[PDB]
């Protein structure tokens, strides 16, 4: 069973000035949601601390980048905290909609998408290169949740029963057609050294 919904207007508005905005600087991207990972793993290792059980799903803390060509892919993964249906569905949205307001305000008073992360919703970055984004999640004492959206105001959400993943969060790039150069093994290096240097997790870049 799919689930549509409509993202928060606030959201759905940021979406289209992400889209539509003329703006060079795509490779942002990957360390916006290279970011995100990081945190997502951060949270999980410190709620380990007081509870070990929530290892059980899986010990090792990394993020793997996996770029396909067959497919137009790029996909980071992670095993860091995953995210419930309510994060899914409602909750990141709604956190999300304050920063939007001062992301906008921001690019009125000079600032660019660049900064977008400052604001807490380099999420949505994604959409500089993304024609579709899957997100592939599994939080502890929850399912695993397919969640899905080309923009135009809509997501879905359904039980996903695809590979079973574990712990974590894998974000599945459907790159544009004039923005391949993201499954270039030479690019994706460079990004990563350029903006992701001091992660402090490993970083697995997949090849082809
Ligand atoms: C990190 C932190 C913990 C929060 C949950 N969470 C966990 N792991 C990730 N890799 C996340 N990326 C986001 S941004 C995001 C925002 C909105 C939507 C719909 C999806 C995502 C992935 N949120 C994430």
């Amino acid at each position: 069973e799919v689930e549509t919904f409509a993202f928060q207007a606030e959201i759905a508005q940021l979406m289209s000035l992400i889209i539509n905005t003329f703006y060079s600087n795509k490779e942002i991207f990957l360390r916006e949601l290279i970011s995100n990972s990081s945190d997502a793993l951060d949270k999980i290792r410190y709620e380990s601390l007081t509870d070990p059980s929530k290892l059980d799903s899986g010990k090792e803390l990394h993020i793997n980048l996996i770029p396909n060509k067959q497919d137009r892919t790029l996909t980071i993964v992670d095993t860091g905290i995953g995210m419930t249906k309510a994060d899914l569905i409602n909750n990141l949205g709604t956190i999300a909609k304050s920063g939007t307001k001062a992301f906008m305000e921001a690019l009125q008073a000079g600032a660019d998408i660049s900064m977008i992360g400052q604001f807490g919703v380099g999420f949505y970055s994604a959409y500089l290169v993304a024609e579709k984004v899957t997100v592939i999640t599994k939080h502890n004492d929850d399912e695993q949740y397919a969640w899905e959206s080309s923009a135009g105001g809509s997501f879905t959400v359904r039980t996903d029963t695809g590979e079973p993943m574990g712990r974590g969060t894998k974000v599945i790039l459907h790159l544009k057609e004039d923005q391949t150069e993201y499954l270039e093994e030479r690019r994706i290096k460079e990004i990563v050294k350029k903006h992701s240097q001091f992660i402090g997790y490993p970083i697995t870049l997949f090849v082809e």
